[PDB]
């Protein structure tokens, strides 16, 4: 059975030839050759049923991704786990292969106005469709968009997603910890059971932002440190921001902190478009409700040359309440994992 970097990948004799291409808290990804279909894949390996958390997960990123279809999203061309339940200790999910990540692109390259334009739309295009189905990423991050030769994106690793069913009041219900330091909307740190859909724009704002500099706006080194950064750039929240505040213990830690003020967009992206820096400003605002939502910002000035609502998908079938309750022991997800992944047995 093929290794790589010391980790077994036993996708039988259909996928061989397996180079690195990166990893995860709980596995590895790779490309690789199918055999059956002459072509390179990815090939991600899945080892959570340890943990409960990263079952949940690995349950909703299957879930999730096996009913989306939409050309900015990847998506699951097939999945590889054991026989039996017992024997199922790793599940490798097949998914179509990218040249690189917006990660690796901007070590190496400053992109055109051009490039941050069109790479912005698709971003937005896919987060449309993935905002329509009651979903949120929450981990939206240069490294989790992929890019090909021909300049197309897609994004990918939905092991942090989950449904909110918009008829529901999910404050008090969503985990606490979730986005990538660098890319955390502020109230995931001030509301971190209250949180919407809105934090994928946030999330959105930090990679325009980092588009434009080749450098992260808010590069905090720990939890409260990055909140400092956001109010070192945003300044201090107005009155009517700390009204919209429903947790008061939050409401008193921000009114303790030392006046900080606004610092302009064009200060710190001095060659940059006004019509980028408008959105960047809608985006990166700080109350979640005033923020601009998925539909609006696709509809913005610097995105007219690409926007058309009738080229631009949506869910046929949103999720709903009952495809939430997930809220379960590890050997139950387990059995759930089974049931999803069969659709691929012989
Ligand atoms: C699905 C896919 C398809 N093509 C490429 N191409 C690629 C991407 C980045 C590179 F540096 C080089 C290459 Cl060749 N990458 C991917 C890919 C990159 N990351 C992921 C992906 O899902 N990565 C996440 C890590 O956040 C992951 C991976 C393994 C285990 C876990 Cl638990 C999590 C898929």
């Amino acid at each position: 059975p093929e290794m790589v970097r010391g980790q077994v990948f036993d996708v039988g004799p259909r996928y061989t030839n397996l180079s690195y291409i990166g990893e995860g808290a709980y596995g590895m990804v790779c490309s690789a050759y199918d055999n059956l279909n002459k072509v390179r894949v990815a090939i991600k390996k899945i080892s959570p049923f340890e943990h409960q958390t990263y079952c949940q997960r690995t349950l909703r990123e299957i879930k999730i991704l096996l009913r989306f279809r939409h050309e900015n999203i990847i998506g699951i061309n097939d999945i590889i786990r054991a026989p039996t339940i017992e024997q199922m200790k790793d599940v490798y999910i097949v998914q179509d292969l990218m040249e690189t990540d917006l990660y690796k692109l901007l070590k190496t390259q400053h992109l055109s106005n051009d490039h941050i334009c069109y790479f912005l739309y698709q971003i937005l295009r896919g987060l449309k469709y993935i905002h329509s189905a009651n979903v949120l990423h929450r981990d939206l991050k240069p490294s989790n968009l992929l890019l090909n030769t021909t300049c197309d994106l897609k994004i990918c690793d939905f092991g942090l997603a989950r449904v909110a069913d918009p008829d529901h009041d999910h404050t008090g219900f969503l985990t606490e910890y979730v986005a990538t330091r660098w890319y955390r909307a502020p109230e995931i740190m001030l509301n971190s059971k209250g949180y919407t859909k809105s934090i994928d724009i946030w999330s959105v704002g930090c990679i325009l932002a980092e588009m434009l500099s080749n450098r992260p706006i808010f590069p905090g080194k720990h939890y409260l440190d990055q909140l400092n950064h956001i109010l070192g750039i945003l300044g201090s929240p107005s009155q009517e921001d700390l009204n919209c505040i429903i947790n008061l213990k939050a409401r008193n830690y921000l009114l303790s902190l030392p006046h900080k003020n606004k610092v302009p967009w064009n200060r710190l992206f001095p060659n940059a478009d006004s019509k980028a820096l408008d959105l960047l400003d809608k985006m990166l605002t700080f109350n979640p409700h005033k923020r601009i939502e998925v539909e609006q910002a696709l509809a913005h000035p610097y995105l007219e040359q690409y926007y058309d609502p009738s080229d631009e998908p949506i869910a046929e079938a949103p999720f709903k309440f009952d495809m939430e309750l997930d809220d379960l022991p590890k050997e139950k997800l387990k059995e759930l994992i089974f049931e999803e992944t069969a659709r691929f047995q012989p």
